[PDB]
């Protein structure tokens, strides 16, 4: 329903979520995609008109959707989801070319992310999507080739800022 909240400029839906990491920093907390049961990403919802800041949207979908609780040690900035519309490729404009690159057509971004770091205190058995989706730790190598696989490079790149260890 429309609680959601948009940006006023790019008209972009406003998205909160956590990195969540292991007190040893070596791997990071994944659950699998509602509509595609096998894509691997990382809890994030919706900001509702309620919420007073990124960090409750954050916090509230990290337990709703990963049954997962923690305390925010840093705050990771935003990424946009730049894939375009559901219009693209049945369109007759589809890429704009420069002489030494390329380039999809500009379009405006689909969501802005906010992203924090959470360090996990506890992982709950029951949580609000428990049978809805899957959940589990993955290494950065491993979080890495799931982020891909799921063709969710925004959400890497969120990864990539946290102080998630590389070197496995
Ligand atoms: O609201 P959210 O943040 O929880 O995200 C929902 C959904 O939002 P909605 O509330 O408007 O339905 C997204 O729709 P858009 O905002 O992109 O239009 C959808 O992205 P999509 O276009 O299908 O793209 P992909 O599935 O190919 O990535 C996303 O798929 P995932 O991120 O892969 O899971 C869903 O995640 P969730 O259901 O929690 O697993």
């Amino acid at each position: 329903r429309e609680n959601q909240v948009y940006s006023p400029v790019t008209g972009a839906r406003l998205v909160a979520g956590c990195i969540c990491l292991t007190p040893d920093k070596k791997q990071v907390l994944m659950i699998t995609s509602s509509a595609h049961k096998k894509r691997w990403i990382v809890p994030k919802g919706g900001v509702e008109k309620d919420e007073p800041n990124y960090e409750t949207t954050a916090q509230r979908e990290t337990w709703e959707e990963a049954g997962c609780i923690g305390k925010i040690v840093a705050n990771l900035g935003t990424v946009e989801d730049m894939r375009p519309p559901k219009d693209w490729n049945k369109d007759i404009k589809q890429f704009e070319n420069s002489r030494k690159d390329s380039e999809v057509a500009k379009h405006p971004p689909r969501t802005e992310f906010h992203f924090y770091e959470l360090e996990i205190e506890n992982l709950l058995d029951k949580f609000p999507e428990c049978h809805k989706r899957h959940r589990k730790l993955y290494s950065y190598t491993e979080a890495k080739q799931n982020l891909i696989d799921a063709k969710r490079p925004e959400l890497l790149e969120a990864l990539n800022r946290s102080a998630i260890i590389k070197d496995d």
